[PDB]
């Protein structure tokens, strides 16, 4: 009920997820959020099981839902998979960049809801779509 | 006529840029592209000079232009600044993630033009955003 939203950052490669999270954490002075890197030799199912296992452990601290921030590929499917398996409300967002991790952790750490965080992140993506749109014009 | 577009990945953190670049290079079997990890202690001007310094030592290898893939605000001015200073055509994409680096590196390595790469990445980025937030 007063749990902060749980933020998990999952990305392809050796240290993208963890390095992006470290950046946000150092900018905000917080240690909340969890990063997991999927190196190229690791099967997608193996990664899901890493995430699911930690989620299951911390179930009682994840009363206000989970936000999965991913880059690409199969990883977004984990959001619905976790909800189906654990019943914990999950939103998943692809194409995650440093700013998005930063904004997710900042809002999570001050107790904003999963829905409020998801909406603000959508607005950030929309701002960028528009900035890019305007740049393509010239 | 033959230069590949030079792709530069500039990200905040210990290994964000280099990790994304390595993922792309390994997935694609190519060694092209430059990553520059910017630590939080580094000044904006130092970051800029790091980029500019490499660029101007390899001008002819960049004569088909430069694509900067960046994350955060301060880096977002570097494209126009680099172009103004060097005259080498530069495009820049913010909110860079793994798939942005992947497709930029894939296109550059097969000899796609700057305008084409930039166009296609922006179109893909918008498509995925719209599908993500659809329902």
């Amino acid at each position: 009920s007063n749990a902060n939203v749980g933020v998990f950052v999952l990305m392809h490669g050796d240290s993208t997820a963890s390095s992006m999270l470290k950046t946000a954490q150092e900018l905000l002075g917080t240690s909340i959020g969890t990063a997991m890197n999927m190196p190229l030799t690791m099967e997608v199912q193996t990664m899901y099981e890493q995430l699911r296992n930690q989620v299951i452990t911390q179930k009682e601290s994840l009363n206000n839902g989970i936000l999965l921030l991913t880059d690409m590929g199969s990883l977004n499917s984990f959001g619905n998979m976790l909800f189906e398996e654990t019943g914990i409300r999950t939103k998943a967002i692809t194409m995650t960049s440093t700013m998005i991790v930063l904004e997710a952790i900042r809002m999570a750490s001050v107790g904003r809801s999963l829905e409020d965080i998801y909406q603000n992140i959508q607005l950030s993506f929309e701002s960028v779509v528009r900035e890019q749109f305007r740049s393509s014009l010239q």
